[PDB]
């Protein structure tokens, strides 16, 4: 009773009576993630180092792989990449109805020191009948059909959230299959870890400043929270999902609108947190309700266990 | 030309005119690290999920692979594991002269959320003419013949430090060969990242507190440091070696002698840092000079780029 | 423009407007073949040999893997295995409409000396509405919906024939995907290799005896045919498919009805040869037209390039 | 306990008190065979089929991997390849004392239909005090220091024969390690399989003809032998070593000096057969005693179980 991702997606497409265009897209996504995972684990590196006698940095190659494999699903009309200034309009022969927003290799500062990196994606349905253009990507994350990420960590995991729930799949690289290892994931209501880059403590607003303080010096004299900040949003959000706690990347003054991008970092991760029973907020509003105006717009985000996120939203409220 | 770890170790053994007993040992570490890497990446997991009809949790397995493959080398007499209450004395039939101190899977809290984990090891030459015992492991780190670690991060890397210097080997998993990618590694003199678990801020001593303060609000008005703390010592020490900066786990009033263990976490990493041109101090003395009195003794450690560690030792001096 | 087997099967199921039950079955088949290929290449063998301190012969395990993965496709009601005396009736919860006939590891005498072995399968649609029983498997191969084989040779290849043609897919074991490498395969009209076990020359009928003779001593004094007989039907039929020539395993007197079994050796391979433009005959009739009476019935078979098979059928005719 | 090939070669080198130059060489063969095995199994093929948007045919690549990884050993002075018109003299900077004769990918006709293929090698110690030349390769096979082959069949196996005997190592591709699975291999005294290309029956001499006749129609009325002929010498010789029997490629009147080459096909396999207790004859003399006069010279060879080869030498004597 092994459920593979291939079996799971097809079963879901059949219960939903899709024409199979969305199933084709998700199957292409699973193929693109396995190919990236293999290049990230450095298979074939001996050839660069001349094992047979005698370039593509991993993020450019992860980008070429997601664009090609997704264009050949015949299921997308618009692609937005973290790595590309403009939205990619798929050629008419290869068009389908979906819009995919992705970060091809997340945790750019973490690539060379070999810490966990990952791929983040969100899928929208084209809501118009005109030529595909950037406009089709500019939808609130509330409109996502599916979103998720693949983590290339000690093992590779693909986490997929759709209307029905969040499920986690582990890649068995011996057979190239993702196996369902966690069905219907729900985040703990309260965690014990907070995750933020405190080197920006000087630019933090008073509510963040107050909340961190409370985590280190708890008023009630319970144990302080542990701190963890891997530096790759994928890696820090996955641990928040699996262990609980809170992850924050607020507006500071170098990034006054936050550093993380809305369509392919914040919205995918916000949708997974909400399908898992957590909250994802800007501090003032829910991330999935923002209507973007630029495909590379930034938003501050705080996401994680609902009691921890509620505790910080109450501090935001008493500072107005 | 492709220098594999097997070619490198055999040539270093030839230069040194060793009998070949330490080359057999280093070759046995290379095999155990490859077998742990494959298990960590979850190859064969489908069989656990019933793919063929019809769990040695990853740290017990890593522990069992290092002890067995190292007894089979005929090169060791005493083995000290993070996982083991007592020193393991190798049966006289497999007995050789080296003492191997190791942490088989570091970053215990990070195993389940799939963040980078790793193996740490230090090798001593047995010095007594007595029967092998715990005592042959209780040598200052200054007496280490070789030390290093394997990081199972986005790719698997082995870093080996011997008298000659520090060399980095990348595993090419397609051929099961460690390839020399970075020779005679030297840490940057000053970095821009500090790494510490700030959840313990209530229990830090005043030189640590003052130092974190200067990193966040620089008195000379230079730019603040970035913060990173993955939570696995191997991953944080490895990013410190490759990018620079400082890593700290001081005594807090929960772990008043520090948390990390001297024989198999602090001494191996101190020895690597020192052969790469950096420092490793308790804040009061050099880690490699401590005379161990217990195989599971703990020590504080501060390590990293020479200028950053020196800056903290200055602050430690204006407070005593 | 890579076509993977997953993309190809789904596209074909959509053009045919299947409910997706056949697509699910073929996706399970692709997962079962990858798992067998990995166990055949001996991944993990170091664990039998005690790498970590401390049974299922490859054909019993290949059998357990095909039965479990096919039962969990929820698409089969009857299974017939080379290795099982009785047909397997799938439990009602897991039932679907298809009947699958398979040889789990072909070339039993070739397993231990490591020569090419393979998996052979044929799929029928249940043509009745009564309880599944052996009767459902007893259909002429003319009724096959899909048939094919996976060869675990120097590389792993899956050859799949359905009404529309024969296509060959190569496993890239680095990502676990089968990639379409040969579309719409057609066998050469005449080949230059004959494949038969000549150690039975004493029991051969006069038409076989005459035909071999003509291959070694050609009347017209052209070049003799080369001989090849790997000993695994999969391996010998695949070379016949790809290079042309003829493969024969006639009735001799130890196997007076031939040695090869009809439902899971002869019919699958006969269907592939006919979709590829070749012939497969008993010598008297076409193999796919035999109506079987026992699920483990044997049939002689001669298959391959049509001019070569016609030349031997003309000799059969002048010996009556 | 797990004996890897790296552990075995290093201990044999220690027993023999070698300087370590032949251990470096055998370790370089183990690495080149792992890299050819991965290429043969087609890992990374998706990249050729455009998975990332945007061939060194397998024998050229195998050739380039053996020469490069062997020059990098600093252990060879002359290399003779099946693929190379002339002997390769290693640059004085990489020059050592051994002469390596090899066939990089044997079974050229079988590469495209994916039947077992393999690598064959023989190592001589250079004997002249002269500048290295073709001449140091022209030594009788009796002067070989080590010989063996790698078979890329259903699993990858390395068979190594040195003075001590023949040992078989299975590649565990999950960890990239060759594991000792069969120690001091001895061929059966009499087998029940004969292997020859009978398509040449018109050109065989009368002792071969008579011998095949006795195998098919036994005069003492014992059971006929089975016939097997894969078509790749490594695969057929390997099945002869493990099951027994006889392998023959006599001179036919197309190849009157035989087809297989003395330095890198016949001598390596003869040396393995002899260390396993079997025979290797041209029909007239022992293969290992022939004095080569050309690095690409051909010889007939008959090899296999002692009683079967002796039976054929008897027939060869009643005809001259
Ligand atoms: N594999 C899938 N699993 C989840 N829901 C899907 C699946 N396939 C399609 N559906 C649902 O059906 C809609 C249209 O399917 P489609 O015709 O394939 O584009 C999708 O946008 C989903 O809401
Ligand atoms: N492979 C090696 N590379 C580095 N130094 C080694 C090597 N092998 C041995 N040596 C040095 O020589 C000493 C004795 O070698 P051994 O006889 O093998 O125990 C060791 O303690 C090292 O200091
Ligand atoms: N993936 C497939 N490719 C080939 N034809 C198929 C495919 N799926 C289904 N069809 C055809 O449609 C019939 C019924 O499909 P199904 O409802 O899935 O059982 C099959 O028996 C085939 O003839
Ligand atoms: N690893 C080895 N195993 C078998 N015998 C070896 C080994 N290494 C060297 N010897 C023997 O010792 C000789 C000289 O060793 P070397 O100094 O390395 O060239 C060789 O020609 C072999 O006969
Ligand atoms: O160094 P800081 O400022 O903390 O930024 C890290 C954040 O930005 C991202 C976005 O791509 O990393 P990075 O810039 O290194 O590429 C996230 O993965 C991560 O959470
Ligand atoms: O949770 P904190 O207290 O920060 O401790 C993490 C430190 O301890 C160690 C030691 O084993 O991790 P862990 O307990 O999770 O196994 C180090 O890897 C790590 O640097
Ligand atoms: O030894 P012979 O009689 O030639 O039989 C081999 C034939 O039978 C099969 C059937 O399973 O092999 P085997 O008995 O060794 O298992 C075929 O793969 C093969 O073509
Ligand atoms: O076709 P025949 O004449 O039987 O020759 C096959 C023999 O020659 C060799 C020598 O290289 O194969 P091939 O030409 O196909 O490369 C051997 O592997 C094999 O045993
Ligand atoms: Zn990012
Ligand atoms: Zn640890
Ligand atoms: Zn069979
Ligand atoms: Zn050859």
């Amino acid at each position: 009773n092994i459920v593979t991702l291939t079996r799971f997606v097809m079963e879901q497409g059949r219960k939903a009576r899709g024409t199979g265009e969305m199933t084709q897209l998700l199957n292409s996504l699973c193929t693109a993630v396995k190919a990236i995972s293999t290049a990230v684990r450095k298979a074939g590196i001996a050839h660069l180092y001349g094992i047979a006698g005698a370039v593509k940095k991993l993020d450019v190659l992860s980008n070429d792989l997601v664009i090609n494999v997704l264009k050949s699903s015949f299921a997308t009309c618009v692609l937005v990449t973290e790595e590309d200034k403009n939205a990619i309009i798929v050629e008419p022969e290869k068009r389908g109805k979906y819009v995919v927003c992705f970060d091809p290799l997340d945790g750019s500062s973490n690539i060379d020191c070999l810490v966990s990196i990952g791929t983040i994606f969100g899928i929208y349905r084209k809501n118009s009948t005109d030529e595909p253009s950037e406009k089709d990507a500019l939808q609130p994350g509330r409109n996502l059909v599916a979103a998720g990420y693949a983590l290339y960590g000690s093992a590779t995991m693909l986490v997929l959230a759709m209307v029905n729930g969040v499920n986690c799949f582990m890649l068995d690289p011996a057979i190239g299959e993702f196996i369902l290892v966690d069905r219907n994931v729900k985040i703990k209501k309260k965690g014990s870890i907070y995750s933020i880059n405190e080197g920006y403590a000087k630019e933090f607003d008073p509510a963040i400043t107050e909340y961190i303080q409370r985590k280190k010096f708890p008023p009630d004299n319970s144990a302080p929270y542990g701190a963890r900040y891997v530096g790759s949003m994928v890696a820090d959000v996955h641990r928040t999902l699996v262990y609980g706690g809170i992850f924050m990347y607020p507006a500071n003054k170098k990034s006054p609108k936050g550093k993380l991008r809305l369509l392919y970092e914040c919205n995918p991760m916000a949708y997974v947190m909400e399908k898992a029973g957590g909250l994802a907020t800007t501090g003032k509003e829910a991330v999935l309700d923002i209507v973007p105006t630029d495909i590379h717009q930034r938003a501050p985000i705080i996401l994680g266990s609902p009691e921890d996120v509620t505790e910080l939203l109450e501090i935001y409220q008493k500072h107005a």
